[PDB]
């Protein structure tokens, strides 16, 4: 069993159940580069100067990491800049490839560091405070059967509803009835496709878990049945935090049960998040982890469908201690008279409280009737809310899939829910920066993923949010989703609207194939998404190609990512058709050969390429997934070429049945 893969144990090691496989441990040196142990723990490498490393999920900068520094300490950060370390996800798998090709995966659940020829172009260097981990190593003739072999051991992908492939469009400010049926009439009166609208959290009673503000919604569940009965399903968010309130019940509960991280005193750990003052659910608890899935019921049974978990860190604003501190210092300042005191002191502090590394050492986990101290274990928690839900579900109606996605993560959550990318921003880089992370996010199992389509943060403009559409139009989470008080990204709040149609649209006529190739992959332990040196793995160019990517077996995207832009350049590993969705519905063919070429993109236009030899179905445009015709779609692609297209009922997990595959043949 498991002949390519060895797990070698340091220390004690926190089960963290990333893996479903066992893998005993091995007993004989560790088989590449150096260990040591003398100050914690430390990998050290050198790489040959041609060495790819692939891997790290979501994280910075690019496909080859090369060049940079990352730690995996979720963290809550809305400003994804080049510089930064730290996001929201932990995904501790790496690939080294190249003369000497091998994986690794770091399982352990606190601060890691991945010194990726930072401080030494040549050197790879992994380290962290405590050698208490388990390291397994990955052996294959290229990084493609490494991933692999890791995706089988780290267990099936999550599976999301069919209709969760659609268009989702959501803001952090939709408060009222009147807010939602506006984004409705928005979508429907102007013909494009939609299923999903989003509730952030000015849905619940004062931002309290598992409640909703019965003045607005005196009959929730007529609300969610007025939406659906459109084909438009309400996705609401859950926060980590939940508020201390005498009278409100999951606060109740937790206190008189112990379910909640508690002070190293046992009293219940107090962090100030939207809410005001809340108390964390115990996610590393299962009773806790229970109880608090089992929570969801009281959307589900109202109508409910799917859901968004955020501040899963999890974020705090403050905590009462630091809040102390702050209000102390703040004194001081105030007082001073010497010029002791400065602005910036002030400034650092109150910027010092938000998120605080002290924090983390303030409040413990019961696991085994033992305490874990947070910081320790800090990456798993995330990945446990939604492990929790996830849980949860199947209790309920185990028949049914859910459409479940979670900010924070660590590899083990794949097989619970999908992520989203967080808060990005309205740059044009970071449609390159969604592009770079998809691959990545797969490779450690994260199949189910996207990011806020035209960005979340600061000012959108008409033509960056379209260019964003028109990469989201392939990845599975396609949401268009905006920051409080930032300019409307609704699509109809910009001219022009038959624009945004046509680049919807293409999702829809693409949603057949592209839910086919996710299934076919996730119950196959595959990749959706893959870098372009995974499938041409001799061609040079090819592999160190980064803003193109292979999809399924039949087709490479390549997004516009520059303002302004009329087209971009290309690399061809193999003779491909340029197809092209047209703004007047018209799907566009030519025949290019291998190499380098300059394609043109208009702004309202869609590109993919269709690789030699293959075809892929695509279905007339329709504005609901429901809606979707797939009885006799159109063959695009090569003569003489076939496509097996899965297909079930999209809603529940009658997965392997012989009627879900068919054969297409152009
Ligand atoms: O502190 C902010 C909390 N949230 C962070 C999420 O990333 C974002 O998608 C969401 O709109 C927002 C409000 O719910």
């Amino acid at each position: 069993s498991n002949a390519m893969i060895r797990k070698y144990r340091y220390g004690a090691p926190f089960d963290t159940e990333a893996l479903t496989e066992k893998i005993e441990t091995a007993e004989e040196a560790f088989p590449y580069g150096e260990i040591s142990q003398k100050e914690g723990f430390a990998f050290t490498y050198i790489m040959d100067e041609d060495d790819i490393v692939y891997g790290l999920g979501e994280s910075n900068r690019g496909i080859n990491k090369r060049g940079y520094c990352y730690i995996s300490n979720c963290t809550d950060d809305p400003i994804h800049t080049e510089d930064k370390r730290s996001l929201y996800g932990a995904h501790n798998f790496i690939i080294v490839s190249g003369k000497t090709t091998f994986g690794l995966f770091f399982d352990y659940p606190s601060k890691l560091t991945f010194d990726i020829g930072y401080t030494r172009m040549d050197t790879l260097k992994v380290s962290c405070e405590n050698a208490d981990l388990d390291i397994y190593v990955i052996e294959g003739e290229n990084a493609y059967d490494i991933v692999k072999q890791f995706r089988r051991v780290i267990g099936r992908s999550y599976i999301p509803p069919k209709f969760a492939f659609g268009f989702g469009q959501s803001r952090y400010g939709y408060t009222t009835k009147e807010d939602f049926r506006a984004v409705a009439k928005g979508y429907r009166e102007n013909h494009i496709p939609i299923d999903m609208i989003y509730m952030d959290i000015d849905y619940m009673q004062d931002f309290k878990d598992f409640t909703v503000n019965e003045k607005n919604f005196p009959d929730f569940p007529e609300f969610v049945k007025e939406m659906k009965d459109q084909e438009l399903r309400l996705i609401p968010i859950i926060d980590a935090g939940v508020k201390v309130e005498k009278g409100y019940e999951v606060y109740e509960e937790g206190v008189k049960n112990n379910y909640f991280c508690k002070r190293e005193d046992g009293s219940d750990f107090v962090a100030a998040v939207w809410p005001g003052d809340t108390h964390f659910p115990d996610m590393l608890n299962p009773e806790a982890r229970k109880w608090f899935g089992d929570k969801y019921r009281f959307l589900i049974d109202q109508g409910i469908e799917g859901f968004w978990n955020d501040m899963n860190e999890p974020a705090i604003f403050y905590s009462s201690e630091g809040l102390a501190e702050a209000k102390e210092f703040a004194g001081e300042f105030a007082k001073d008279t010497e010029g002791k005191i400065h602005p910036w002191a002030m400034q650092a502090k109150m910027k010092d409280i938000v998120n605080s590394p002290e924090d983390y050492k303030r409040f413990y986990h019961n696991v085994n009737g033992k305490k874990i101290r947070h910081d320790k274990v800090h990456n798993l928690f995330g990945y446990n809310m939604t492990r929790a839900a996830g849980e949860a579900f199947e209790r309920i109606d185990p028949e049914k899939r859910f459409l479940m996605f979670s900010r924070s993560s660590y590899i083990g959550m794949h097989r619970y829910g999908g992520i989203w990318m967080g808060d990005n921003k309205s740059w044009w880089s970071h449609i390159l920066l969604n592009l770079k992370m998809l691959p990545s996010l797969n490779m450690c199992g994260f199949m189910y993923t996207g990011a806020d389509l035209g960005g979340f943060g600061d000012d959108t403009t008409r033509d960056l949010l379209l260019r964003f559409l028109a990469l989201g139009v392939f990845t599975p989470l396609m949401r268009d989703h905006a920051a409080e008080g930032t300019r409307e990204q609704e699509c109809y709040q910009f001219e022009n609207i038959e624009d945004f149609r046509s680049v919807i649209n293409a999702r829809y006529r693409l949603v057949p194939y592209l839910y086919s190739e996710y299934m076919k992959a996730a119950l196959n332990d595959d990749m959706y998404f893959k870098p372009l040196g995974f499938v041409y793995p001799d061609d040079k160019m090819a592999i160190r190609v980064e803003d193109q990517l292979m999809l399924g077996n039949e087709i490479m995207i390549a997004p516009v990512y520059e303002q302004n832009a009329r087209g971009r350049y290309v690399y061809l590993p193999e003779e491909m058709k340029f197809i092209k969705f047209m703004p007047d519905g018209s799907i566009s063919e030519e025949v290019l050969e291998k190499g380098v070429h300059y394609v043109d993109v208009a702004l309202n236009e869609v590109p993919l390429f269709i690789r030699s030899g293959k075809c892929i179905p695509v279905a007339e445009a329709a504005e609901c997934v429901k809606d979707i015709d797939t009885e006799n779609m159109q063959l695009i692609g090569y003569e003489g070429s076939s496509y097996t297209l899965y297909e079930d009922d999209g809603i529940h997990k009658d997965y392997d049945k012989k009627e879900n595959y068919r054969v297409l043949t152009k």
